[PDB]
RNA sequence: CAGCUUAACUGUGGGCGUGCGGGCGAUACGGGCAGACUAGAGUACUGCAGGGGAGACUGGAAUUCCUGGUGUAGCGGUGGAAUG
């Protein structure tokens, strides 16, 4: 409902980017995707898509009284840098980046490699 | 060398018979026997490094699953998709 101080956390892969603004406790309160703002497949992957998920995300944010947000950005992708800048331009402001990507202590075996 | 005319062939004598057995010598090398030595080898002492190995216990990250909140419509995936 009013939430001034939030997290965005973005999962940037290489086939989407989702972006889910949540409270400091985690409870989500506005996510997007690139699906949600009219993707396929291969266009979800694109730093514009990602623009316009954290885009809309931040609106939805913005509804419900966010204005300091901090990152926790994860997953290689390309629209990571796109989403913060497409967050800093939607109203909100960032705060604190944080990578916040899964580093394994070479443990459960990855899939086989792609030929 | 000699003789059948020559040669083949034949004969005479020697050498060969690459060895073996006896005898008499030599003893460098190998070997045997009897010893000696420490430069090899091994032992001892002091130190040192090391994911060497085996057993037991145990740690955190991460994945997956389960449960519960938040949370909503897509996620996932590809060269692009579709199964899902």
């Amino acid at each position: 409902k009013n939430v001034p101080h939030g997290a965005a956390h973005i999962k940037s892969t290489f086939n989407n980017t989702i972006v889910s603004i949540t409270d400091p406790q985690g409870n989500v309160i506005a996510w997007a995707s690139s699906g949600h703002v009219g993707f396929k497949g291969s266009r979800k992957s694109t730093p514009f898509a990602a623009q316009l998920a954290a885009e809309n995300a931040a609106r939805k944010a913005q509804e419900h009284g966010v204005k300091k947000v901090d990152v926790f950005v994860k997953g290689p992708g390309s629209g990571r840098e796109t989403a913060i800048r497409s967050l800093q331009a939607a109203g909100l402001e960032v705060g604190t980046i944080s990578d916040v990507t899964p580093q394994p202590h070479n443990g459960c075996r990855p899939p086989k490699r792609r030929r």
